[PDB]
Parts: structure tokens; C-alpha cells; sequence
């Protein structure tokens, strides 16, 4: 395929989702954002951390078929194919 995008499944869809609000406060706290999301994944465990992915990875699809698509003439029919 493509480059469609490619999200990240877990610093995807977390990061994203807190990374704005986390530069926000500082306006560029980034280092801040950075720590506070990954330190509050890990200290989780496998909850946040595994569950972040399917939500990126879930999101993922999307995108990976954007790409795949194109490739995906079949991999689109021939599968690619739909292709049963």
C-alpha cells in the first residue's frame, strides 16, 4: 500500500489524546507531556499499556488499509482479493 498513515496503537492514541492537553498547560511541556503519559502508562501495566494499543490499533485498520488497498488492488480483488 500506501502511507496513509499509520497510527501506533498505544503512544498513538494516547499520546495524541494527551499530549495535547499535556503541551497545553505549559504551552510546549512536552517534557512534562512526555512523562506524565508515559510514566501513567507503565505504572499501570498491562491495563493502560496493552489496552492504549487496541485503541491506536483498533484505529490502526484504517489506516493500514489505506495503504493496503492500493496494494490491495485485490490485497482489494485478488487478497486482496475482499477475497473471501
Amino acid at each position: 500500500g500506501k502511507l496513509p498513515e499509520s497510527p501506533k496503537r498505544a503512544e498513538e492514541i494516547w499520546q495524541q489524546s494527551v499530549i495535547g492537553d499535556y503541551l497545553a498547560r505549559f504551552k510546549n511541556d512536552r517534557v512534562k507531556a512526555l512523562k506524565a503519559m508515559e510514566m501513567t502508562w507503565n505504572n499501570m501495566e498491562k491495563k493502560e499499556k496493552l489496552m492504549w494499543i487496541k485503541k491506536a490499533a483498533e484505529d490502526q485498520k484504517r489506516y493500514e488499509r489505506e495503504l493496503s488497498e492500493m496494494r490491495a488492488p485485490p490485497a482489494a480483488t485478488n487478497s486482496s482479493k475482499k477475497l473471501e
